[PDB]
């Protein structure tokens, strides 16, 4: 299961993010690993142009800001993205060289940082894929389906329903708020979605 | 630390363009690239490829499948050259590498850079249509060692084929955008040579 990891979490101080709150500042020195006991985040970077794009979200059993661990020519990383709690998070704690000693003594603790590293290498090449084969409906269609089956989607008597404003979607997909307000209008007339304020239901996705 | 992984490895070639995993086939096999270059596709339903990126040497590839417990290859790994590749079976490598993690710390570092790359990518296609891409593509072309000076810009040799795989098109999508190019006075087609204008 994930036994091998309490080891691990009996050496972390635990603390408290309220919503929004930034976890993480892109560029920053990297010295400490989190592990997101309750909650969940927000992986954002920025665009060419300087704006925030959302990547995706961490959940309950995630590891997040250990990237910094692995030295490319053996020396200090930075931050590679900002991680902002999306609801309330208590998070875990844990300095680089406590878990180097940990994953020193059981090698199942980066199996388990491996496994997600690969799923998240995995999502980022689908989310290279879907910017350039699809257009901004696409996208956002590819969205409300991707979000339906990830942690925090809704069972709901028609479909999914998910926690998304369409401020959020058009950050995740690249797009303005104008668009995305324009395109989820015509998914709600077209029957896949309907918005309800801080909450989407998308129909079909059960 | 070294000889001691492929010592345990089969060692296969691969001739330049050939194929070495299919994307979707079940994982069972990880690699180790001892000698020459792979490229990194991903495809989308209609067939158009699109390059995700490069290994080399030292690298492993073929390694997302591992963590699993069930699961299937993640894009296509085409050789970019002559390749000298290192082939380990995921199970032997799960018994050998249960307490050595100086190999899963190598691993986990050739992800991670992986992940760093991707996230720049995404961040660079956001927010470009296809003819900014293809106009980016077109100047970063005209920066590498294979581009030859001309006396109006930079002339470089490429196929629409190639512009489409890194930008993420049809090969007719690509000639339509040279067109408009041409059309705002950035490039001249010439067949298989291009003259890009005005770069420096
Ligand atoms: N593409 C991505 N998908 C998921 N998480 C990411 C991605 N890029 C960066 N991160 C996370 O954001 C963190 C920022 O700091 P780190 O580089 O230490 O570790 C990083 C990862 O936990
Ligand atoms: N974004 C990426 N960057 C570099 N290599 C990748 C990327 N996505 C997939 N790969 C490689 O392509 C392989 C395809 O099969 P696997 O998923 O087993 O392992 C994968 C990695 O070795
Ligand atoms: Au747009």
């Amino acid at each position: 299961k994930l036994k091998h990891l309490d080891k691990l979490l009996a050496h972390c101080h635990r603390r408290r993010y309220t919503a929004k709150s930034t976890i993480i500042y892109a560029g920053d020195r990297c010295e400490t690993l989190f592990f997101i006991i309750k909650g969940s985040v927000t992986i954002l970077i920025e665009d060419d142009d300087g704006r925030e794009m959302i990547i995706g979200y961490l959940n309950s059993g995630d590891f997040f800001g250990e990237l910094g661990l692995f030295e490319k020519e053996g020396s200090e990383q930075e931050r590679s993205a900002w991680v902002r709690a999306k609801v309330e998070c208590e998070v875990a704690e844990i300095s680089y060289a406590k878990f180097r000693e940990l994953s020193q003594q059981d090698s199942e603790i980066l199996y388990t940082l491996g496994s997600q590293m690969a799923d998240r290498l995995r999502k980022t090449t689908r989310k290279v894929g879907d910017l350039a084969f699809l257009d901004v409906t696409g996208r956002v269609a590819r969205t409300l389906l991707d979000l339906c089956q990830q942690p925090d989607a809704m069972t709901h008597p028609d479909g999914m329903q998910i926690k998304i404003t369409r401020q959020e979607i058009g950050r995740i997909v690249g797009c303005s708020r104008e668009m995305v307000g324009r395109v989820l209008k015509s998914l709600e007339e077209q029957g896949l979605v309907h918005v309800k304020g801080k909450t989407m239901v998308v129909f079909g996705t059960r």
